[PDB]
């Protein structure tokens, strides 16, 4: 897997974001996670966590996995990093997302994330409280 540059266009919610990638605007959906919807419990907290993490980053990177890079809605599917720190993992580690949508061949960081979720749940963080 390889990290590639991108720039924030606009935060959207917990697990989607509008980025410019290879010079083109594109909505990205974070791999391997599910945050609550904005109108659901912890949904505004997820949105807020992702917004700050990206808006504060001096450097955003996109990391595609081995399989599908685009979902059926045209959303880019990637691991997203903010100053070298993975947003997907950080959401899970804070109990602001569940590990989810783990499809064969786009699952490189599954075990890293499941270990974050385990710790989140142990600490009864947020969704696990
Ligand atoms: C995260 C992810 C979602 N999607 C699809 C599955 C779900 O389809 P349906 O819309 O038919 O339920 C939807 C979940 O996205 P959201 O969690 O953003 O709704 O996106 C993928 O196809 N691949 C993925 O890696
Ligand atoms: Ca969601």
């Amino acid at each position: 897997l390889h990290k590639e540059p991108a720039t924030l266009i606009k935060a959207i919610d917990g697990d989607t974001v509008k980025l410019m990638y290879k010079g083109q605007p594109m909505t990205f959906r974070l791999l391997l996670v599910d945050t609550p919807e904005f109108n659901e419990k912890y949904g505004p907290e997820a949105s807020a966590f992702t917004k700050k993490m990206k808006e504060n980053a001096k450097k955003i990177e996109v990391e595609f996995d081995k399989g599908q890079r685009t979902d059926k809605y045209g959303r880019g599917l990637a691991y997203i990093y903010a100053d070298g720190k993975m947003v997907n993992e950080a959401l899970v580690r804070q109990g602001l997302a569940k590990v989810a949508y783990v499809y064969k061949g786009n699952n490189t960081h599954e075990q890293l994330l499941r270990k974050a979720e385990a710790q989140a749940k142990k600490e009864k963080l947020n969704i696990w409280s």
